[PDB]
């Protein structure tokens, strides 16, 4: 029609990832991607055992931001995908008094549902499953009325199986977890006639070894590890679960997955955004506690763990704790911090320019560190963990550099690379060196190419479905969490004591120049 | 003056249009071609070198040699004053009619380089003479030297490359007349001789022919050509094996379960049964091609990228191969196709009755060394089969734990014909929600380095490599001997009637005795 030329808005979406891969101007790449890029639009539109028992999902802190912005929207997308039972009942628990609960669902919630809102109004049928309960988190009596309301919905079930399953979501600060679980234990446990209870716990799981061990001990008398589901927003990503399969279902990758073949392993987490006006409470957490101690450590555990003896959930987790116990605590000389300042053009204000940050504080927004795994498989292999905010690019990936085959080709070849990227675009490719397809020459004419492999909810909604299915594979265990803290706690105390302090770097940079020097000094090689 | 300059290109336009009518099918296609050509074009060192092609009247000279040198000419890989002389016994009366028609009509491309072909043919001369005549070679050496001495450059004399596009029964006399009649100008220059396909038929036959040529040329001058070792993807076999740690670490017996080198053709003998009946499929494509491919696949790490270090290693691994015996081989002879398109092998008039010549052969070779002890190397070749296919199949040992039936053997596949390809088949988890860690599918990660454009043929490397004096992709004297010793005892047993081929109609994969043999020798089938 008139002025509707989104083909210009269309075209640079094609361009954005031709700069991401830049493969030898392959005309097939421009073509073969194009129809798959359009058939993204061509493919979208609006268990037999979970039906068997009534299910109740109780979201504590429904008034909270995480509950309204992704938690309830997560359950919405699971409903449209058919991943929730038809008689599921969702109850929001919060202290704030709200009347006209349909207005609360249709205004303060309906502000933050999925973009499929126009694709279909199944949400109106979804909101009929949502109820609101106002009460306290430390009141045993309030949870008994919650149990009464839940029982009036479990006994409203039309199936023959008795009881009901209760999934409790703690979208609350961790200081409230202990009292909430005590109130559940004393007042709102599942009916004796049948049903399980599972509790999802959100981060931060403490701030050090002593801090987190107290939290797990405060929840011990109420729920075991089969009932506690500490959620990780990255263990649901599809390539990080694929790490297990390519390692252990293929002899090719398994035979070279050791210190006798691998030169360097780097797990990097990059964001172009800063705290952006809300850094006052990131100032007390730091980059290490935010994404390094939990996310990158989880990825490292799957990358370096020994072969599980079965594909059961607790066999995989057993290997994760066993390999993490081979890691020495990180020292201050194996870590370089950073704190981002204002952008050169002034686009992104500096971290200290934030009103909410206490000026003069040394909280790190950037950190690169080396980890050592002392076992037969990984003795001597440098494991580099990198994480920073407000950097040159948005990037979460694994880079595995294999040791160079030196003698036959010399400077005509370089290190092999295995790369697994999860964000923004999923990919796994193996970079090796082949002979140039032009002519013969001296057989020393070579170029580094890559070997790219061919191929409903997001990562967050996968984990909730995993919890509803009883799969604890992608949730960190209590023993697993303690070992991770013991690795990082001695370093974190040095950070708080000022033994190492961040180096300033402008927004949009790769980070401090000392970070890249540290990376190249710990076994990493770059070719351009 | 300019008048003759505008009628030579009109002939040049003609020689492009004359090229296709003798190929295809009349007068309207010449017209419809002409309008294609109008804007087809309209859109916008050191020494003298002599290339002498003996047997220029032969089919190989006109069909594959001269088109080769033509394509390297447009690629700019020959000196500006290169000299090409066609040597043959047959009479030709018209000097340029032989050049402009019977050689240009095997050129390509027709329209975008047809005028470049005209300037290419100005480097080509024809010499009629005998292969055993000292006087004729002295006459040939005279005209060779008197274009060498007209060359303008710092060095003297020139280099001479000899292409023997002749039956092997003439090689001994041709090389003798060169040695005493046409050696390079003594002031300076080298001589290199290309020897075409049929190097004997067993160890004894090949030992006599190579002994018949040593008193004239050493191994640095003798370039025994295999038009598979200039291939793009078997010449890369060396690079991926040794320039990459990932492929080198699994290139042994503890990671590889079965290796298959296969050669498939939909064509039959095609009315030429009298000349394939005395050769056999083993002597044609297996003793030479697949063994050469086997050498590159199984050779140890060379000490350097030097020519004779690569050839030494491919010689050394062949010496670990025990001679093939009859019980590790299954033969086949193709009969008439089901649809009747391809006649049976015995239905040829030129085929003697009751012939047991094999048109199909699958065999297992055992490489007894540390790297390959116990690994079955299966070589398969056959004519008139289901598809045209030349590929390598490397099946890695399956890792059962912890996936069991959720995974299978990894596969590394190298294809060279019809389309070159290279992919590794692996099992990953299916991208799916309730498809859990046990839900997997077989995917692949292919050699996705294509270019903007995309194409020389295998020869054009070999002549160029001969021109550069590489010799890495040419069969050496010792290499040819050890390869013959592997196959000759089996060839004699077939000659003695110990083994007789199993019939199979044209268009099938072959007899099931082949597929039973393949499945019983370490191969596994997925779906
Ligand atoms: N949303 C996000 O982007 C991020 C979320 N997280 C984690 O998710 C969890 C929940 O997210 P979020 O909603 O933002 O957290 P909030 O601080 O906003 O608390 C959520 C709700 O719980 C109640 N609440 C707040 N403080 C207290 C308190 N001391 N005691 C009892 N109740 C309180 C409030 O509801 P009411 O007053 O009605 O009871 C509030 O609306 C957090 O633990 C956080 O660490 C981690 C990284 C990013
Ligand atoms: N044609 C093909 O597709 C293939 C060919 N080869 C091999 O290359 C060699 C040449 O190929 P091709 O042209 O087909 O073979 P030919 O039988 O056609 O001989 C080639 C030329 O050499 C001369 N010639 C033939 N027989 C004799 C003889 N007893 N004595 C002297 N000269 C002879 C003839 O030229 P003149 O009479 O003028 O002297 C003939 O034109 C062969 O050995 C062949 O096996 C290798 C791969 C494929
Ligand atoms: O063995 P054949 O059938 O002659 O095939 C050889 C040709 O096959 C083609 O695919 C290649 O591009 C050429 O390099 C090669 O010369």
């Amino acid at each position: 029609d008139a002025y509707v030329a989104d083909v210009d808005g269309i075209l640079d979406v094609l361009r954005a990832q031709v700069l991401e891969r830049k493969p030898d101007d392959i005309f097939q790449f421009i073509s073969k991607s194009a129809l798959s890029l359009q058939k993204d639009r061509g493919a979208e539109s609006c268990k037999d055992e979970q039906k068997s028992r009534a299910l109740t999902i109780i979201v504590f802190g429904a008034s909270g931001d995480l509950a309204k912005k992704k938690t309830f929207p997560a359950l919405f997308d699971l409903y449209c995908g058919g991943l929730l039972p038809p008689e599921v009942n969702i109850i929001g628990y919060a202290r704030t008094k709200v009347d006209d609960v349909e207005k609360w669902k249709h205004e303060t919630l309906m502000k933050y549902f999925s973009n499929l809102s126009e694709r279909g109004s199944h949400a109106e049928d979804f909101l009929k499953h949502i109820s609101y309960f106002c009460g306290a988190y430390d009141s045993v009596d309030d949870f008994k009325r919650l149990d009464a309301v839940i029982r009036e919905k479990e006994n409203a079930f039309k199936g023959p199986e008795k009881g009901g399953n209760r999934l409790f979501y703690l979208a609350l600060p961790p200081s409230v977890f202990a009292s909430v679980c005590e109130s559940i234990h004393k007042g709102a446990m599942p009916q004796e006639v049948g049903g399980w209870v599972r509790v999802i716990i959100e981060k931060p799981f403490g701030r050090d070894t002593k801090s987190s061990a107290e939290l797990s001990q405060a929840l011990e008398p109420f729920f075991d590890e089969s009932q506690l589901y500490r959620i990780d927003h990255y263990l649901g990503k599809e390539m990080v679960q694929n790490i297990i399969t390519t390692r252990f279902a293929n002899r090719i990758f398994s035979a070279v997955w050791n210190a006798s073949n691998i030169a360097c392993v780097q797990i990097t987490f990059k964001e172009t955004i800063g705290t952006e006006g809300r850094g006052g409470y990131f100032d007390n957490i730091g980059i290490i506690r935010d994404v390094m101690q939990n996310h990158l450590t989880q990825i490292l555990a799957l990358l370096a763990m020994e072969k599980p003896r079965s594909l059961d959930a607790e066999c995989i987790r057993d290997e994760k704790v066993s390999v993490l116990k081979c890691i020495e605590p990180i020292t201050k000389e194996n870590c370089v911090l950073g704190q981002y300042t204002a952008s050169a053009d002034g686009s992104i204000p500096g971290y200290l320019e934030d009103v909410t940050v206490p000026e003069g504080s040394t909280c790190p927004t950037f950190a690169v560190m080396r980890l050592n795994i002392n076992n037969d498989r990984w003795a001597g292999v440098p494991f580099i963990l990198k994480a920073g905010k407000a950097v040159e690019q948005k990037y979460v990936a694994i880079r595995i550099q294999f040791r160079d085959e030196v003698h036959p080709y010399g400077e005509a070849t370089q290190r092999n690379e295995l790369v697994i990227r999860a964000q923004p675009s999923e990919a796994m490719y193996v970079k090796i060196t082949t002979k140039v397809p032009g002519l013969s020459g001296d057989l020393r004419q070579t170029h580094q190419t890559e070997l790219d492999l061919t191929y409903l909810p997001d990562a967050y909604e996968s984990l909730i479905n995993d919890a509803l299915l009883g799969n604890s594979t992608n949730f960190v265990r209590k023993d697993e969490l303690d070992v991770a803290w013991r690795i990082f706690t001695p370093l974190l105390h040095q950070i708080d004591s000022g033994e190492i302090k961040p180096i300033p770097y402008q927004a949009g940079t790769r980070g401090p120049k000392e970070a890249d020097e540290f990376i190249a000094n710990n076994g990493f090689k770059h070719q351009k």
